[PDB]
């Protein structure tokens, strides 16, 4: 089997990307943010306190056919950005882009911090991180890729991001017409959890590669590039005026300044990330102060890959037996 959905960024500067999934009997669609840096599938409810939901679409397990409370299951989850969310378990049916799996574990929010509330085009989200960092009490759940792999024509899973636009999530197969050139493959570390893997250097703008091992981790549910901060000092220098604002809480830069480009390495090969897709706007309305796209990674304990570096490549999850990550020009 396979499926194919689209991504769509929730707002002009693609903070997140959110896919439909269907979950239940008759469906109930939810607007969910897939995230290869975590691994529980939740959804605000029916269940979810009612002063914590502010315009989400609820799944409501009552109303489906197929859902099953999963009796004694509980779950509670915090991300690296301090959000967090809790509450029970229900079995269901749930697919995405025509692939489904009966049985998946859908958790379902009694409780959301204040950032999902206020966040109405997020409806929760889609773990595709490794089962090892499920949260589900006492028993430990599967992701639904690894629920659906063993039926999957690959086992594997392609993220193709769009830059301020609209990209595609695909599972079971490799879409050879969505890439450039050769995809190039590289090791993955499961020993956190994540998609762990090293990337072979980096160039800002039209310099020279400075060829240096930085390990880090291919997380879509995270916005922005997260790197060592010499290597973030680096770009920063070349544009002027930029500088780290304590206050601010990262690199701003003047809006009127023309970006330069940011290359990382994947083995030999070289993805280029365009001046534009670092650009994230004024800090608050009418600021001619704009937020940098690649920030330091020092007290997060960890580099994050994220969409920044993401949407400019079509993206492998190899979840064979030995996990492999491939990147390709697109």
């Amino acid at each position: 089997s396979t499926g194919s959905a689209t991504t769509t960024p929730i707002d002009s500067l693609d903070d997140a990307y959110i896919t439909p999934v269907q979950i239940g009997t008759p469906a109930q669609t939810l607007n969910l943010d897939f995230d290869t840096g975590s691994s529980d599938l939740w959804v605000f409810s029916s269940e979810t306190t009612a002063s914590e939901v502010d315009g989400q679409t609820i799944y409501t397990p009552s109303k489906s056919t197929t859902a099953k409370l999963l009796s004694g299951a509980t779950w509670s989850i915090s991300y690296g950005d301090g959000s967090s969310s809790s509450g029970d378990v229900y079995t269901d049916t749930v697919s995405v882009g025509g692939l489904t799996v009966t049985g998946q574990a859908v958790e379902s929010a009694k409780k959301v911090s204040s950032s999902f509330t206020e966040d109405s085009t997020i409806d929760g989200l889609l773990g595709l991180a490794f089962s090892t960092l499920n949260t589900v009490s006492p028993t430990q759940q599967k992701t639904f890729f690894d629920n659906a792999k063993a039926s999957l024509d690959s086992p594997v899973f392609t993220a193709d991001l769009g830059y301020h636009a609209p990209g595609t999530y695909n599972f079971g197969f490799i879409d050879t017409t969505a890439y450039t050139g050769s995809i190039t493959y590289t090791a993955v570390s499961t020993k956190q959890g994540f998609w762990e893997w090293t990337s072979t250097g980096y160039a800002v703008g039209s310099g020279t590669f400075k060829s240096t091992s930085i390990d880090g981790i291919a997380d879509t549910g995270t916005t922005l590039l997260y790197l060592p901060a010499t290597v973030v000092s680096a770009y920063w220098a070349q544009v002027s005026g930029a500088k780290s604002s304590s206050s601010v809480g990262g690199y701003v830069f003047p809006c009127s300044a023309t970006l330069p480009s940011f290359t990382f390495g994947v083995g030999s090969a070289r993805i280029v990330i365009p001046g534009d897709y670092i650009d994230f706007g004024p800090i608050s309305t009418g600021s001619s102060s704009c937020f940098g796209g690649i920030q330091s990674s020092a007290g997060i304990g960890i580099n994050i890959f994220g969409d920044v570096a993401l949407k400019a490549a079509f993206v492998v999850f190899n979840g064979a037996t030995t996990p492999t990550l491939g990147f390709a020009s697109k």
